[PDB]
């Protein structure tokens, strides 16, 4: 039987297949059945994909794999690692090198003759993080800028480069990718924002796949990487080999969704004192609950595994 | 309003209060309400009324606190740590000074002729672990000794102590307790089987209780045994400061049951199979969460 295996939307997929296609063929090839790669014009694409059953394992940033456990009977079970030892990312805005924008102020100063380019929906670096710590922080939403347009990291890049945009969302690994698919253009881009470390990404299954198959995929990712045939395939991928997770290293994602929801109910006019105080105190409820657990985690000082 | 705080019952009342007392005064001045001892004659007792309300914190075993959590509403946020810093504590079996078993080979042989002091049915050392490492890995159950009943770790102990039994579970807790309450007949004991090592108690609350109150709850237990006489209270329990904890500690204990659930099956057509691959199903992935739990590197926290 078939596996299916979904590929978000960070890049065009004439650039996503060179990085890909030996990943996969290697699990074909462990796994002896065979591994579709599974594409979409958007995130929403893979993540409903898998709610539908056609997409069994995915690679996801964490916001469409939170996204994923919430609606599609996702579940987190390793994390990628960077190859160069960072222990995450950043998400950034960019503009073109030649504009007169230099950082935040002068984005926010100039907004209303600027056209944005906004991320994918369900993009953590594109969409979520600078929806807090540019907009909702500041009071401001896309809306407030010229004119707002919703697209890839890709999309948003190579559109600076060719000054068909005024500034745009992407992250550091996506600026790191470009420069093998399109180094004239990276060229051309400047970093003006940068946001706090996001952890690295998730690789994530569907749970009503079999017990047997859960542990073939999860050998297989827990093992790659030891030949120098296999390093290479991941260092194309910008990753050194996978770690094990689970739906843990979702919790500072959830926590950012939180953080918004809390500052945009702050902010709005159109509420009561008393609709502010219901709405406040059940999002403080949950940022309570996981502040706790991130407590708990920091103070673990073994596992306990029981013995058989 | 009052706060009701479950306590369960480890050792008879009388002997409990002078450890208790002073911490639930202090938690008292601390959170300027009224702090209620809750006690029970057995550890459902405690279970059963965080269910209903009538608890709102409780001091709880592990296998008592998971079932809090799945049953009563009940969520760890607290983990007791050992004074002499041991990374948790150990189900025991004991028999009398006096006696010839030595160790679990003559127990075992013996069987049929001993009365068995079995722990609370709800109680991690006394019942669950020995549960499955002496019975369960060894296809007998308690019916196979001579008589077997149900009791808490003082009573077993002052019962295999006064020769009222011949053997029983207890832990190694237990026993330091007995150390103050009843040094004669600690004397009298002999520990002859020690479990593999079972994670620090959880201190655990209904999930329902207000935000304030959980607050200023968790507040107290993460800053107490600062001052010189809250530092007494603490080693009078047996205990150095409260660490921060959360459900993820049950995850032995759950493997556990699910270990002994698996070990019932067998020895119980396609019915087995259908069962056993569905415990095995859960276990490996308490398994695989044990591996993300041991691989974070760090613990990423959101900038708000």
């Amino acid at each position: 039987k078939a596996l299916n295996f979904g590929i978000i939307s960070t890049e065009s997929q004439q650039n996503l297949k060179p990085q890909w296609t030996p990943f996969l063929q290697d699990m074909e090839k462990k796994l002896g059945v065979k591994v579709n790669a599974f594409f979409a014009p958007d995130y929403a694409g893979i993540i409903q994909g898998m709610r539908f059953n056609k997409v069994d394992i995915a690679w996801y940033g964490n916001l469409s794999a939170m996204e994923a456990v919430d609606r599609a009977n996702g579940q987190v079970f390793a994390q990628t690692v960077a190859a160069d030892g960072s222990p995450g990312y950043w998400s950034v805005l960019i503009v073109n090198k030649d504009s007169p924008i230099n950082n935040l102020n002068d984005l926010l100063a100039k907004r209303k003759d600027l056209t944005f380019g906004n991320g994918d929906p369900n993009s953590t670096s594109g969409f979520l993080v600078p929806g807090y710590y540019v907009f909702a922080k500041n009071n401001i939403s896309a809306s407030d800028f010229k004119r707002t347009v919703n697209a890839g990291h890709e999309t948003n890049a190579l559109a600076v480069a060719n000054k068909q945009v005024d500034v745009a969302t992407n992250n550091t690994e996506n600026l790191d990718k470009l420069k093998t698919s399109a180094p004239e253009k990276l060229k051309e881009l400047k970093v003006i924002w940068k946001s706090p470390l996001i952890p690295g990404d998730p690789i994530v299954w569907r749970k009503n796949l079999s017990e047997t198959t859960k542990d073939k995929i999860y050998d297989f990712f827990m093992n790659y990487g030891k030949t120098p045939e296999e390093k290479a395939v991941l260092e194309r991928l910008g990753w050194a080999p996978f770690r094990a997770s689970s739906d843990l290293q979702l919790v500072p994602i959830r926590q950012l969704a939180l953080f918004k929801e809390m500052q945009s109910v702050k902010d709005n006019k159109g509420l009561n004192e008393q609709d502010k105080l219901a709405k406040t105190t059940a999002i403080q409820a949950q940022l309570d609950d996981l502040d706790r657990l991130n407590n708990a985690l920091s103070a673990m000082s073994s596992v306990s595994k029981a013995v058989q």
